[PDB]
């Protein structure tokens, strides 16, 4: 739930030493690859060394997160945090000592920052827009989410929503469970039936992740609506000359239609066109990652514990 290309570099330090990190609507702990981390996924990273910062601050408090294909500990120190023009100082940032798995080997980012609710934080770990609200750094208590359609994008707005990245208007979708960004999903239709989500569901909205995860037996009734036929390598393709004629897939939140045209539920590579769903058979929570995010521009409110959407531009 990390392979997204929503990345973003941020500053640490003084002065300040460069980071890029993965923006997760996942999670809620920030931690980068310390000098202390000898290995040669963190050799060929960025990593943070604190003796070279007059404004690190050890907290004595370890880090341990475990990912499905990896882990990492290490340990928390304050240090001041810069992300998309917001100064944030005294804020726990994770070091990490040992970084085991291929999440790490494949995976571009140096860190992560995790932007979702302090209940999913580590013990000891703050999150970052948290400790920006609390300081009263960022002009309202919202961030907004910009992802571009085509090619590893594009923003990050703290404090703030920008008009600029979406038409229509913003629709507001009440929180359900305070952990990750979770709400209701009422339905999932396509060619005006029900297909998946039958009689409602939770999602999440998660920048971390590039496709769409839903209950293995939900997303194979997609894949079969949509045409879509499993391949050797367990994902599942369509031709590409179908798309003009697919159906579209619609979300429907809070009783408003979203729907997902085909070109925005598969990707086309070399004329090679696969389904943006994925099936999971060990959970029943839907995973609106990227494919979602970038037809609709996302806001997310800690103020007013809602998510906005709105048609991307
Ligand atoms: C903030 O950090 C400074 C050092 O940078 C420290 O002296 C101070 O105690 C911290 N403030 C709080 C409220 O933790």
């Amino acid at each position: 739930y990390l392979d997204s290309q929503y990345f973003g570099k941020i500053y640490i330090g003084t002065p300040p030493q460069e980071f890029t990190v993965v923006f997760d609507t996942g999670s809620s702990d920030l931690w980068v690859p310390s000098i202390y981390c000898k290995s040669n996924v963190c050799k060929n990273h960025h990593r943070f060394d604190p003796r070279k910062s007059s404004t690190f601050r050890n907290l004595g408090k370890p880090l341990s997160i475990h990912y499905g294909t990896g882990s990492m500990e290490g340990f928390l120190g304050y240090d001041t945090v810069t992300v998309s023009n917001i100064v944030d100082p005294n804020q726990t940032v994770g070091l990490s000592t040992e970084q085991p798995g291929e999440v790490f080997t494949y995976s571009e980012f140096d860190g992560i920052l995790g932007l979702a609710y302090p209940s999913l934080a580590s013990e000891y770990s703050v999150p970052v827009f948290d400790n920006m609200m609390d300081r009263h750094l960022v002009a309202r208590d919202l961030f907004s989410v910009y992802m571009d359609r085509n090619g590893q994008g594009s923003m990050l707005t703290l404090g703030a929503i920008d008009p600029s990245y979406y038409t229509g208007s913003l629709h507001w979708v009440p929180v359900t469970l305070q952990q990750y960004w979770q709400f209701t999903v009422d339905s999932v239709t396509i060619n005006g039936v029900a297909v998946a989500c039958v009689g409602g569901c939770q999602a999440i909205l998660d920048t971390g992740t590039s496709v769409l995860f839903g209950p293995s037996s939900d997303i194979l009734k997609i894949q079969m609506a949509i045409g879509a036929t499993e391949n050797r390598y367990g994902e599942f393709d369509v031709n590409c000359g179908n798309l003009r004629s697919m159906p579209t897939v619609v979300f429907e939140i809070n009783g408003r239609d979203y729907p997902l045209s085909p070109s925005a539920y598969t990707s086309k590579d070399q004329g090679f066109c696969t389904s943006g769903f994925q099936g999971d058979n060990n959970s029943e929570l839907w995973i609106l990652g990227d494919v979602f995010i970038r037809e609709y521009y996302s806001v997310f409110d800690r103020a007013n514990n809602r998510v906005g959407l709105a048609k991307a531009i």
